[PDB]
């Protein structure tokens, strides 16, 4: 099993999600699009060996953090229409959003220690995230009918749990300690992402 076969597995997970979404499709189902689609890209291009960039002596996958920074925010624009968040709220979440991302890829490009302090300050900026999804907007998403409050809190808990083990996930694999090998640490991150976007999406057609 190799990267390349990995890589491929996670676009056609990203697809047939894509797919699925289109066709059930207006807000809530072109975002899923979005989220699955850009994601698919990604995956074929690095599937395609397009993107591994060398960095001292680890592998840095580049198209994954291009996708993270438009996919993510995309997640939280999604949760965010669900609880009902004046466009305000809105801005405070997306930014910290894309601190955390930004932070991860500029870590991941830089060779030397620094970079761990670049994951500290995603680390940081990640946990004033979780405060916003299980505090303000969960507060915010009451107002709303008790099939969509409840829909909103199987989908930000699917999203806490998980997003919380990436940042292990990047630490224990070349990124950080370089323990995890590349091809254990893929084959996590594809399943984590192919969860946290075509699962995410798949939970919320069900409720629809
Ligand atoms: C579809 C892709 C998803 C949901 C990716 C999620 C990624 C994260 C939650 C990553 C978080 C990170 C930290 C909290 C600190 C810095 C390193 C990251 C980017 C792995
Ligand atoms: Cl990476």
């Amino acid at each position: 099993v190799g990267l390349t076969t990995l890589f491929w597995l996670g676009a056609i997970g990203m697809l047939v999600g894509t797919l699925a979404f289109a066709w059930a499709g207006r807000r809530y189902y072109v975002t899923l699009v979005g989220i699955s689609g850009i994601a698919a890209v990604a995956y074929v291009v690095m599937a395609l060996g397009v993107g591994w960039v060398p960095v001292a002596e680890r592998t840095v996958f580049a198209p994954r953090y291009i996708d993270w920074i438009l996919t993510t925010p995309l997640i939280v624009y999604f949760l965010g229409l669900l609880a009902g968040l004046d466009s305000r709220e809105f801005g405070i979440v997306i930014t910290l959003n894309t601190v955390v991302m930004l932070a991860g890829f500029a870590g991941a490009m830089v060779p030397g220690i620094e970079r761990y302090a670049l994951f500290g300050m995603g680390a940081v900026a990640f946990l004033g995230l979780v405060y916003y999804l299980v505090g303000p907007m969960t507060e915010s998403a009451s107002q709303r009918s008790s099939g969509i409050k409840s829909l909103y809190v199987r989908l930000r808990n699917l999203t806490v749990i998980l997003w919380a083990i990436y940042p292990f996930i990047w630490l224990l694999g070349p990124p950080g300690v370089a323990l995890l090998t590349p091809t254990v640490d893929v084959a996590l991150i594809v399943y984590l992402d192919l969860v946290t976007k075509v699962g995410f999406g798949f939970i919320a057609l069900d409720a629809a």
